[PDB]
């Protein structure tokens, strides 16, 4: 059942948004604000920006064919972060902590 699969995907995303993970998850809640952050090269380096709010909208709208399409967007959000930033960046360590939460829940769904 794909209704079942996406209920699980919604629960995973809702947990990623929960207070327990907020110390490291907050930079991923919304699209990267390139203008406010002065990252004028970001839209040239990152061809497909992704964030948790965009993913939530797609889940609500039922735009993912399966859990695999949901997973690929979550992993695109993390890969954009690892691609754009130096490996020692504070945001990369935050992306890794959030990805630890996602990979465990997603594998056990
Ligand atoms: C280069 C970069 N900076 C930000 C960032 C986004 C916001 N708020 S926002 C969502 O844009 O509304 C605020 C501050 C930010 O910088 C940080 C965040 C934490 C630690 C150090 C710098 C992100 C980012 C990414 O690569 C992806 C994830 C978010």
């Amino acid at each position: 059942s794909h209704m079942e699969q996406l209920k699980c995907c919604s629960g995973i995303l809702k947990e990623m948004f929960a207070k327990k993970h907020a110390a490291y998850a907050w930079p991923f809640y919304k699209p990267v604000d390139v203008e406010a952050l002065g990252l004028h090269d970001y839209c040239d380096i990152i061809k497909h920006p992704m964030d948790m709010s965009t993913i939530k909208s797609k889940l609500e709208a039922r735009e993912y064919r399966d859990a695999q399409e949901f997973g690929a967007d979550v992993r695109l959000m993390f890969s954009n972060c690892y691609k754009y930033n130096p490996p020692d960046h504070e945001v990369v360590a935050m992306a890794r902590k959030l990805q630890d939460v996602f990979e465990m829940r997603f594998a056990k769904m």
